[PDB]
């Protein structure tokens, strides 16, 4: 069932932006491990003396990456005359992000009618304010209200180019890598009590409900934005991983994010190749009896030669009712053990693509049970 | 003339440490684009909760990058039980020092005779102590003395592996990556004045004196570690670009690091095939007049086919009395205007080669100045 009961108008994922000590660093790492290009900047070079701010793109799929520059450069700035491109930025705040929790993603935005309303509509629904709407040269508005965590949701809408105040990048520092990465399709909190968790966000939102953890999605009318939360459950044999995330994360914040490919074993071979040059690694794979039993499950949608393409990149496969999920995890992407990456291809629900097609892939978490102790023989 | 009145026994440089907000990123950032192995590690995977470091290595040169995790992780440990592979490291210090500086050298770290014996030798010679000799698994001594601004010189030496504590990295991750680049041949300060700086540096170690600056280089008794240090000069049409890092570093720091390399050529050829692609950005070539003055400055030295290399690559040529200089500058290493890296190839003064031979290429201001008037034409 889906009440189509949003409270205002959403659209879909607009970007993502983490909070960096360095964004130059982060940014060139990323952009070589994922094959996203850079697209847009705004720094010192184009007059911006307060945050350094790199953008990143494959197809539809925006990575921002933000670190402060010293105060001291903005310190005769105000507000009303600040060269910052992003106007809820603050020093202070990004530093203690930083501080508390490493390398991290700070703001999830999505693209709404109207940023105004939707923060008017939000806050009059119990969100907590974090940064009012603000128009950026009378054409693009943006504003902020508290996700979990210190992560923020960022609402951005376009009267008819990511940001005023953003330069589009010289083409020779922009080189035209591309993986297959297309555009994002879901992104994960991790909470210490899922409970309110949900009733928060759904309950300014308006959106709808789509070992060791509990879970529940969170989605829009058109199941497009993809919410899952998850909470950590305790006792457990293995330490629920959620729990170590909140730990080293110093609390609640985003677990991972899952980005879509066109064509995710091309995405996969690019990937791994460049694992141990400068890329992203990707988590142990699963033994041989996995796909000895993929046949089994999804032999129906996929051939021998794909299952064994699957074999040879590491790559899980579930499926539900209407749709087939192809999905892979990397390890985090910084120093803690907090977040990470999930590459994803759904197969199914035709109508365009319905959203979720598949599902997250929970059935993954049995199979590969099963399968390790299958496997031991 | 070379007193060789160094107050210890100084050997070569050991290592240069970057303090960071995620070692893991930069160091990926680093190893591709300068051709360098990842080597070893110590961080929460080797049992250490307190930082995360991570150590690269081409040829002698050894870049290690640490970056603190939560506090929370230590909070009951003191420093006789401490699990920091590095004991003169510091939460407070290591983010206090990001904040204000962002991506830089915290630490240009000497291998001498006994580290114990030179610690006490500098102190008593006028050094500021930063962190007092440690013993490391009765194998290693580290200790550190102030240096210029928050940079410190960190003595190391060896009874008899970077450090106990520190791990050899799983081949898998260690991709044999190799530009060229076999050593570092200096590590360059800007200060706000030159002269004190000088006398106290040279006051502690007994190192001997080897457009808009004043420097001076101090040097060991062999002449293989060589510190040159910058001060700005005010009032000039074009702004100190010495001026500028200390307003962008917030204060004195380390300015760049020359690398020197096997093979200059390949060097720059593998490090430009990846400046857009996650490596290093260099700065703008000389014009053409540059190379054509080269002929007549070192045609004795260089085959025009040579020469015509050095022009593909944008590489730079001085000469003195005894040797003759290849050098080539990056742009900044992160997002402030701050530290860059030289990379550096020495021909001449064979006995082995003598350190410094060529000089640092101080030739190249009036060279460049006169070349781009040349070029106006
Ligand atoms: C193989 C072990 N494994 C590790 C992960 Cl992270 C994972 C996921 C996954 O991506 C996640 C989600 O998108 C949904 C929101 C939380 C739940 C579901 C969840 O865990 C699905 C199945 N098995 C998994
Ligand atoms: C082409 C413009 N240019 C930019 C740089 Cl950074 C540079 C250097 C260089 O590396 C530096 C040093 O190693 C020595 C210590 C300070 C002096 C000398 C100095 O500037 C030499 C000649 N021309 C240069
Ligand atoms: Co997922
Ligand atoms: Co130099």
């Amino acid at each position: 069932k889906n009440p189509k009961s949003d409270k205002f108008k959403v659209k879909r994922f607009h970007h993502i932006e983490f909070w960096c000590g360095d964004a130059t660093n982060v940014a060139r790492r990323f952009s070589w491990g994922l094959g996203m290009r850079f697209s847009a900047k705004s720094d010192l070079s184009t007059g911006n003396m307060v945050h350094a701010s790199y953008l990143l793109t494959s197809g539809d799929l925006r990575f921002l990456f933000t670190a402060p520059y010293s105060p001291s450069l903005s310190a005769g700035e105000i507000k009303p005359t600040t060269t910052a491109s992003i106007p809820s930025f603050d020093h202070g705040s990004c530093r203690s992000f930083f501080s508390s929790h490493g390398l991290g993603v700070r703001a999830v935005a999505i693209e709404v009618e109207d940023a105004e309303s939707a923060f008017s509509i939000s806050v009059a629904n119990g969100a907590i304010p974090s940064s009012p709407p603000i128009v950026l040269n009378e054409a693009v508005t943006i504003a902020e209200v508290k996700l979990y965590g210190d992560v923020v949701l960022r609402y951005v809408s376009y009267k008819a180019e990511f940001l005023p105040g953003f330069e589009r990048v010289e083409d020779a520092s922009s080189f035209p890598l591309d993986y297959g990465i297309r555009r994002l399709d879901h992104a994960v909190g991790n909470v210490p009590e899922l409970g309110p968790a949900l009733t928060y966000v759904a309950g300014f939102t308006g959106f709808h409900q789509f070992s060791g953890l509990n879970s529940a999605v969170l989605a829009s009318n058109d199941e497009m934005v993809l919410l899952p939360i998850n909470e950590p459950v305790h006792g457990t044999k293995r330490k629920s991983q959620i729990q170590t995330y909140l730990e080293h994360n110093e609390g609640a914040g985003l677990q991972h994010l899952a980005l879509m490919s066109e064509d995710i074993f091309r995405t996969l071979r690019e990937m791994r190749k460049r694992s141990s040059i400068g890329g992203f690694d990707f988590m142990p794979s699963p033994p041989p009896t996995y796909y000895q039993n993929l046949k089994k499950r999804v032999g129906d949608v996929l051939s021998d030669d794909q299952i064994k393409e699957c074999e040879e990149l590491g790559i899980l496969v579930d499926r539900d009712d209407q749709g087939t999920l192809l999905q892979i995890f990397t390890k985090p992407l910084g120093d803690r053990p907090t977040i990470f990456i999930e590459i994803i291809q759904r197969v199914g629900c035709m109508m365009y693509q319905s959203g979720g097609c598949g599902g997250f892939g929970k059935g993954n978490f049995s199979e590969l049970f099963k399968s390790i102790e299958e496997y031991e023989k």
